[PDB]
């Protein structure tokens, strides 16, 4: 579980979004595994503008950080998952680490701020849903 707090947007994992997320929506896609509701508090995130390819992500079944190397954001095939079938997830990185489906949401960081969220892991590598290009959570 996780989510960003940006301005007055959270922004959580589709697949985790709940039904007040869902009531409150203003975005959401399938093919990336993201939603974005409206909050009333502000929030404490701050979202990367930048092409880097190496931070930091929160893995939930470790208690720990790790620093990773990632792709930059791609259309990927990902294999079935407790929470989605096999299929093609887009915006998508990738890095070698730890992933279970209780992962998804842990924030991975560069130094600009937020990069994205876990949303896919399975046979060593964890995937982030990029957020990077959401220019529009910086605003209104
Ligand atoms: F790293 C730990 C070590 C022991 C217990 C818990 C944690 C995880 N702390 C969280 C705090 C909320 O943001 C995500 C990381
Ligand atoms: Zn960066």
């Amino acid at each position: 579980s996780g989510a960003i707090y940006v301005g007055n947007y959270r922004v959580v994992n589709r697949h985790l979004a709940t039904h007040n997320d869902w009531a409150n929506l203003v975005w959401e896609d399938s093919s990336r595994d993201l939603l974005v509701s409206s909050t009333t508090a502000q929030g404490c995130d701050t979202i990367a503008r930048c092409d880097c390819q190496t931070g930091v992500y929160y893995c939930s079944s470790r208690r720990k950080h790790y620093p990773v190397s990632f792709s930059k954001p791609s259309l990927i095939f990902v294999e079935a998952s407790e929470y989605y079938p096999a299929r093609y997830q887009s915006h998508l990185m990738l890095a070698v680490g730890h992933s279970e489906p209780g992962d998804c949401g842990g924030i991975l960081r560069c130094q600009h701020g937020v990069v994205g969220i876990v949303s896919t892991g399975g046979n060593g590598l964890v995937g982030f849903a990029d957020v990077r290009d959401l220019l529009w959570l910086d605003e209104e």
